[PDB]
């Protein structure tokens, strides 16, 4: 849990210094190969993190991160 905790945060972080929460898989899995995590499946791990709430589905290849934000 670690590791996708570090990964939410990257993205959260993300998208409150630049007021934007849009990602787009590839994106994603950039952010990912940056932090040095190393899944079985990208895919799915992404969609582990949709079915836990942090991303909602913008069509099938763009995600919307759900954050507070402070700005």
């Amino acid at each position: 849990r670690s590791t996708a905790k570090r990964f939410i945060s990257a993205l959260n972080n993300v998208a409150e210094r630049t007021y934007n929460n849009i990602f787009q898989f590839h994106q994603l899995r950039q952010i990912a190969k940056e932090l040095n995590i190393q899944v079985a499946d990208f895919e799915n791990f992404i969609g582990s993190l949709n079915d836990q709430g942090y991303l909602l589905k913008k069509g099938p290849k763009v995600y919307q991160l759900q954050t507070m934000h402070h700005h």
